[PDB]
DNA sequence: TGTCTTCAACTGCTTTCGCATGAAGTACCTCCCAACTACTTTTCCTCACACTTG
């Protein structure tokens, strides 16, 4: 019934810490935004908002 | 003596990335707690009978 995972089921599945933190991970320097249009800007630039 | 064949039980997975917002188990046990009522507690107060008198 719900037994606490082991290192067994802590490495592994969807998980495996390899894929949930090694493979893949949370990173530094980075957000996220709802995205707006804009025509006059650049085709190659993206624009930031102040904050 | 030696090699071969099918079935059923067992293994591991089968969208990604984030918000929310975290909450909730529970038997067996209880000692603690809150209660109503009664009972008990500490200081204080005030009167009273007998022998004897004449």
């Amino acid at each position: 019934k719900v037994p606490i995972p082991g290192v067994k089921q802590a490495l592994e599945k969807k998980e495996g810490l390899f894929r949930k933190h090694m493979m893949g991970k949370r990173v530094n320097y980075a957000a996220r935004s709802v995205i707006s249009p804009d025509p006059n800007i650049e085709t190659n630039e993206i624009g930031v908002p102040p904050v």
